[PDB]
């Protein structure tokens, strides 16, 4: 099972310049309870993003061009991508743009955090169709002391 992972902000803007602008900490102790002990695949872009690998995950890159960084796992196609991840209960893609819109048609679950904020960006997260999708887990936080947005936790599942 293929499964994708993403906070969005307003009009699903996901980055810019290569960034996250805002502070959520609650959305990434989310993010690692997620993925911890799962593969994860992502995009060059957003392996130069994080900067460093995913500790308690085994952190798979793809690019066109030969890996660069032996602590983690370089692929060439989504095909090998997945093949790398082994016979798992769940991959997580973690984006970012453009890994999104190639997992969306064969992914069955989606992880969204809906983040109330208006940002800037130039990478969004793919329009995919609500139809498909059936919401099975919602819960909304308003902004504390710590998280500056008030954000919605979601997962969807392909109907
Ligand atoms: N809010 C979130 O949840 C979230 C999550 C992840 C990322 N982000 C943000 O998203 C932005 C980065 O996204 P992005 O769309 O620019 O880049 P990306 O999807 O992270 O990376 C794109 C790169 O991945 C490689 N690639 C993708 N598909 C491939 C394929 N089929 N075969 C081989 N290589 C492939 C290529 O690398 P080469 O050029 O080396 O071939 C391509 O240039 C950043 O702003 C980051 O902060 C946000
Ligand atoms: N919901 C969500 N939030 C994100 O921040 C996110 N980020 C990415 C890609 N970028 C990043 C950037 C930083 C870390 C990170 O530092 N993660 C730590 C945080 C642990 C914690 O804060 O409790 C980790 O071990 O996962 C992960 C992914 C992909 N999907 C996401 N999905
Ligand atoms: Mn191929
Ligand atoms: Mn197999
Ligand atoms: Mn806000």
């Amino acid at each position: 099972m293929i499964s994708l992972i993403a906070a969005l902000a307003v009009d699903r803007v996901i980055g810019m310049e290569n960034a996250m602008p805002w502070n959520l900490p609650a959305d990434l102790a989310w993010f690692k309870r997620n993925t911890l002990n799962k593969p994860v695949i992502m995009g060059r872009h957003t392996w130069e993003s994080i900067g460093r690998p995913l500790p308690g995950r085994k952190n798979i890159i793809l690019s066109s061009q030969p890996g660069t960084d032996d602590r983690v796992t370089w692929v060439k196609s989504v095909d090998e991508a997945i093949a790398a991840c082994g016979d798992v209960p769940e991959i997580m893609v973690i984006g970012g743009g453009r890994v999104y819109e190639q997992f969306l048609p064969k992914a069955q679950k989606l992880y969204l955090t809906h983040i109330d904020a208006e940002v800037e960006g130039d990478t969004h997260f793919p329009d995919y169709e609500p139809d498909d999708w059936e919401s099975v887990f919602s819960e909304f936080h308003d902004a504390d002391a710590q998280n500056s947005h008030s954000y919605c936790f979601e997962i969807l599942e392909r109907r």
